[PDB]
């Protein structure tokens, strides 16, 4: 629960596994799946990720609500703290 260069930097390693993204695509306004070419379906799992590492918690409407890392990241720091 820190903000953005704790999502982000975290949120893109997590792309960078369950996928395979650089950790330099995902910054913000990033559309996951349609920017860096995550898969949709790991997607769900990166979301999970994200809130689990970075101390926010996304349902999973939150989970479709967030298109890019943008939304995510605001989404999170916002929620974190």
């Amino acid at each position: 629960a820190a903000t953005q260069e704790e999502i982000v930097a975290g949120l893109a390693e997590i792309v960078n596994e369950i996928a395979g993204i650089p950790v330099e695509d995902v910054k913000l306004d990033k559309s996951f799946t349609d920017d860096l070419d995550v898969d949709s379906l790991s997607m769900v799992e990166v979301v999970v990720a994200a809130e689990e590492r970075f101390d926010v918690k996304i349902p999973d409407d939150d989970v479709k609500n967030l298109k890019t890392v943008g939304d995510a990241t605001k989404y999170i720091l916002d929620h974190q703290a």
